[PDB]
């Protein structure tokens, strides 16, 4: 049932388009979000991902990175696609953001984590 | 300088190698972890990833989605690539593990975070 | 203005209740959740916790650790405190939920992450 | 076995010191950051914290607050006190540092995580 193909949305208001998956559970897609962390202009990053096959069908758990083509970072979100029961699809999901820092030293403060609640965009 | 290019063993015996790198950043390898949240014969996995080419950095950062084989859950990282003083590259990561709840309701407690550190396992 | 003392519910109806705030910020508390990992009843638990007044804001972060009765395992949670619009003081919260493992092998699986807001429950 | 009480280190060479614990296994004592992610002249902070009464006795859970007296910030620590074999101990721990923001609007990217390693100091 749920399928993360198609476009989604954020809590932060934050927007992603989803390919087309594979027997591999693969996809690829793309990102804009609402929200940086850094001072400079947003764009559009990709996405590749997969999701998992094994017999959980329904709700499975996924994954993507993207690649910011706007900054030196990346960050990873990971989580579940769930059906409340009305059919409608909800992305619960956390991530990661890494930043890059410049000597191994400073590798302690480079991580950040929070949530992200997403839902499907009409027409 | 750094590249995800290979063969990496990591501080808990888990291996996994890379290959691909395009222009773009993606690259898809396989890992064998040594360990397991789960209760199944372990299975060789593949992964999917990205590097991050902005400023192109002797250290980039990067990140990978593993979807695991013998489960049904899902596994992010991130980190960065760093030439430690030795003059050996060191995978400094971080992640998460995110397993299937069967509602949405036990959402809350299904996400794992910890800590890995890769190393070149080529001689 | 905004003040950790009082009655507290957050988004999963578990409620707490904190009290002192000595000049040094440290609060003690009683915590009852409404969810568990565990297979044993609840019992209300207690909670030591601290405030940040280091440049006395009105928001200020803040702390605490919550020592599980019914179970052998800790949480803890930090966030701050924010005036809300709306004029409602409001608690974002993350944690991480650490668990006990009878060997230091199998460490690496035992801290869970997640969030929390908190609303006041006082009318 | 497993004591808090006394002075640890750590990896990133942190001491910290820690008073004796109760009946309701509670605690205070001083930490001493080796590092800090704020511009601002590093202080001798306090702490408050617990450790588990319930039977896992041997190597208990735990986790503490510091209250940094030089910055905006909390940080929250919670692990495991471990006994290699040696008879050595190792407190594993990781942790949480929320960094104090303007509006609520914010919230998003004010945490950090990581981990941290404290074995003890001779003398
Ligand atoms: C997301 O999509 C909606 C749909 O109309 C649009 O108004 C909004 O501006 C988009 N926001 C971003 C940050 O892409
Ligand atoms: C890593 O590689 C070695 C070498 O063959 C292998 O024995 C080990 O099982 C691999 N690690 C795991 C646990 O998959
Ligand atoms: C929160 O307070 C209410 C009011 O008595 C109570 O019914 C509820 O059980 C408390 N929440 C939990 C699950 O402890
Ligand atoms: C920690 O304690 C040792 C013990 O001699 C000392 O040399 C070191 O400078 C201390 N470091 C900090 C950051 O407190």
């Amino acid at each position: 049932k749920c399928s993360l193909t198609g476009k989604w949305t954020n809590d932060l208001g934050s927007n992603m388009t989803i390919g087309a998956v594979n027997s591999r559970g693969e996809f690829t897609g793309t990102y804009t979000t609402a929200v940086t962390a850094t001072s400079n202009e947003i764009k559009e990053s990709p996405l590749h991902g997969t999701e998992n096959t094994i017999n959980k069908r329904t709700q499975p758990t996924f994954g993507f990175t993207v690649n910011w083509k706007f900054s030196e970072s990346t960050t990873v979100f990971t989580g579940q696609c769930f059906i409340d029961r009305n059919g409608k699809e909800v992305l619960k999901t956390m991530w990661l953001l890494r930043s890059s820092v410049n000597d191994i030293g400073d590798d302690w403060k480079a991580t950040r984590v929070g949530i992200n609640i997403f839902t499907r965009l009409r027409t």
